[PDB]
């Protein structure tokens, strides 16, 4: 299933990444000083997805901000591989 997980900052998105929990498809959005990160883990079983959802929330939390709401009114940085991407470039 599909999450829309909203950070406070950038660095706690930053600190996700290094974890390893890229959590198949992650697409970064800014909106209103917050960072969200769309989040589907299209393919993975109940299991996987319950322990890597509960470390991505303690560097987030559920949103019910709407990835048509940030499509339109957010600043997309990264699509299809942005916690990868993050780790790649911003982590350590």
């Amino acid at each position: 299933l599909q999450f829309v997980l909203r950070f406070g900052d950038f660095e706690d998105v930053i600190s996700l990444s290094k974890l390893n929990v890229n959590g198949s498809k992650t697409t970064l959005y800014s909106f209103e000083n917050r960072y969200y990160l769309y989040v589907d883990f299209c393919d993975m079983t109940d299991e996987e997805v319950e322990n890597q959802l509960s470390i991505m929330l303690e560097y987030a939390n559920e949103s019910s901000i709407s990835i048509h709401r940030l499509e339109e009114y957010g600043k997309l940085i990264i699509s299809e591989h942005a916690l990868e991407t993050i780790k790649k470039h911003f982590a350590s």
